[PDB]
């Protein structure tokens, strides 16, 4: 059970670093290769959250059938080949393609995992922790990412950070062999709400919308700073992923103080105020001119999110333990699909709105969007129940 934790938390952890290591790489270099691109990135950007949002009914289908081991090492091999294609593609379709399968594996991956994870451990103490361990390696994975791709792409080349995350994927490969054996197939049980019942009820909605426009303020900001910090001609040698940096830390931050603090201080108001925030700070990101500058406001946005994320996830526990039959993956599914929907949501809009009125106005608009839906959490003040 501790090598099944420590292979869905680094699975988890080079997932999101894969995801997050072609911030600083691909826009830089695609913007060279050149020398409607706002919009090529948006959509190549956009392409795996909704390829991972499409796939999910069908990799739950197949844990159904076959368990989670074959679907855990095939998201393993699709994160390998996702990882090669990265490395040595130079054109923007296999670019696209590469970033198409990302989706396919980090759907088996993180659905099969988290399932494995939730029915091994019968003690929901011990279930508990677990799963907050396990799904703490995102976020970790996020913080590392950035400035590993932006010091290897100024330093060694783009294919070396590529390289060194293929390497790690072999090497979490073949710990799959010493701890699953996924020649085995495994029967599973389905318990709980179905997923589109839950997403009937207007509360589960608020906190799920709430979740999604707070990370979506970020999904616009991933391909989109990049190319905008050429305003600066801002070099690559720890800038281009230190931009991002500061928010990936606050992030830690402000979840390891708030899940904390918001109980106390009450989740409906924490949530509120890192809303506010996040708008604030999205719209005090656009006028700094300096790379100095951008610290103060990428701290404010991770803070806040990872304020408004402590303060609504057990706030969706809680909403599906009063109104309807909870089980342990309820939240995570919600809250899945949130992320899914506004990382898809997201560079596609970004891109089109970027190139109609640019940049400082696609900032403002989202932060106006970010406060403006702050009010809603009212509404989870106290909500109440259902017959
Ligand atoms: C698509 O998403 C991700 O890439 C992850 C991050 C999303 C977002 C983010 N992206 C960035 C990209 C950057 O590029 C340079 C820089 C900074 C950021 C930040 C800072 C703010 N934030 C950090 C990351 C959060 C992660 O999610 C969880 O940690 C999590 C935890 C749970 O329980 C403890 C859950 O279960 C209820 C759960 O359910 C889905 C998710 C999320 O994974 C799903």
């Amino acid at each position: 059970r501790k090598l099944i934790l420590f292979i869905v938390f680094l699975a988890l952890l080079l997932d999101n670093m894969l995801l997050t290591v072609v911030v600083p790489i691909i826009p830089s270099y695609l913007y060279s290769i050149k020398h409607n691109e706002n919009v090529q990135v948006g959509l190549l950007f956009a392409s795996k959250a909704t390829v991972q949002l499409i796939t999910n009914p069908f990799i739950g289908l197949l844990t159904n059938r076959i368990g989670y081991p074959i679907p855990i090492f095939a998201g393993f091999c699709i994160m390998f080949v996702s990882t090669i294609m990265f490395a040595f593609s130079s054109s923007y379709a296999f670019l696209l393609i590469a970033r198409s399968l990302q989706g396919i594996g980090s759907s088996c991956s993180s659905v099969a995992g988290m399932g494995m994870l939730a029915s091994v451990y019968t003690d929901d103490e011990e279930r508990g922790n677990v799963m907050g361990i396990a799904l703490g390696g995102l976020a970790m994975g996020v913080l590392v990412g950035p400035p590993f791709g932006s010091v290897l792409y100024e330093f060694v080349g783009k294919t070396a950070p590529f390289l060194v995350l293929a390497a790690l994927v072999l090497l979490d490969g073949a710990i799959q062999l010493f701890v699953l054996q996924p020649s085995r197939v495994q029967p599973e049980s389905q318990k709980g709400t179905p997923l589109t019942t839950l997403l009937k009820d207007p509360y589960i909605l608020i906190a799920a919308g709430s979740i999604c426009f707070a990370n979506m303020g970020i999904a616009m900001l991933e391909p989109a700073l990049p190319i905008w910090m050429m305003e600066t001609m801002c070099s690559r040698k720890w800038q281009l992923g230190v931009a991002f940096l500061p928010a990936s830390i606050s992030y830690l931050i402000g979840t390891n103080i708030f899940g904390i603090l918001a109980h106390k201080m009450g989740r409906w108001l924490c949530a509120l105020l890192g809303m506010i925030i996040v708008g604030v700070s999205i719209l005090c990101i656009p006028f700094a001119k300096n790379i100095y500058g951008l610290i103060a406001p990428n701290f404010g946005v991770g803070f806040a999110i990872g304020m408004v994320d402590s303060s609504m996830m057990p706030i969706m526990g809680y909403l599906v333990d009063l109104r309807h039959v909870s089980v342990s993956g309820s939240v995570y599914a919600i809250a899945d699909v949130a992320f899914c929907m506004g990382y898809a949501i997201g560079p596609s809009a970004g891109g089109a709105i970027a190139k109609a009125i640019g940049f400082p106005w696609l900032m403002t608009i989202i932060g106006i969007i970010d406060i403006l839906f702050a009010p809603l959490c009212f509404f989870l003040r106290s909500p109440p129940a259902k017959e």
